[PDB]
């Protein structure tokens, strides 16, 4: 197994993955690192497995169709994926936790949003559609880049979102177009 966590890049107390060389811290992992369970699969290995078992799954997709579904288990897994995806850019500590906007020329969101409370409403199956985790998703790079104007800094924004919007095509399989 790595040395490192495959979150964040750092050693530690780390859980390594029965099935893949991967490794974990405890919060890190998403969901957290279930207390027992020998052996142990980490997400990156259940996501493959749902691919296996369904290999029509990877045919492509309408977006449309996917915010529809129902936060069954499947659904649920590949949020939780993909909301890891993003943890694991090193950018996502901008996002991360509460923010506070005290700017000259600018106004805070009407609803502001973070990584953090985005874990903790999956946590707590507060989302019922894929729809409801994307839309906050894409609402804290929406915020960011209102806030920030003309600054420089809007690009985290841009940049983050971008590996947001790669990684939900690939793991909910939409169908590539120019
Ligand atoms: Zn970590
Ligand atoms: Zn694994
Ligand atoms: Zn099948």
């Amino acid at each position: 197994n790595s040395n490192i966590c495959e979150v964040c890049n750092k050693w530690g107390r780390l859980f390594c993955c029965d099935t893949c060389p991967r490794s974990f811290h405890e919060h890190c992992h998403i969901p957290s690192v279930e207390a027992n369970k020998n052996p142990w699969s980490c997400i990156f290995c259940r996501i493959k497995t749902i691919q296996e078992r369904c290999p029509e799954s990877q045919s492509g997709h309408q977006e449309s169709e996917v915010l529809m579904r129902q936060m069954l288990p499947e659904e649920q897994l590949k949020c939780e994926f993909l909301l890891l995806k993003v943890y694991c850019d090193s950018k996502s500590c901008f996002f991360a936790s509460e923010p506070y906007y005290n700017r000259e020329g600018s106004q805070g969101p009407q609803k502001p949003m973070w990584l953090n409370k985005v874990k903790t409403s999956l946590n707590e199956q507060m989302y019922t559609r894929v729809e409801g985790f994307v839309q906050d998703m894409r609402l804290i790079f929406h915020n960011h880049k209102e806030f920030y104007r003309e600054d420089k800094f809007t690009r985290l924004g841009i940049q983050v979102q971008d590996i947001f919007e790669k990684n939900f095509r690939n793991i909910f399989a939409i169908q590539e177009t120019s």
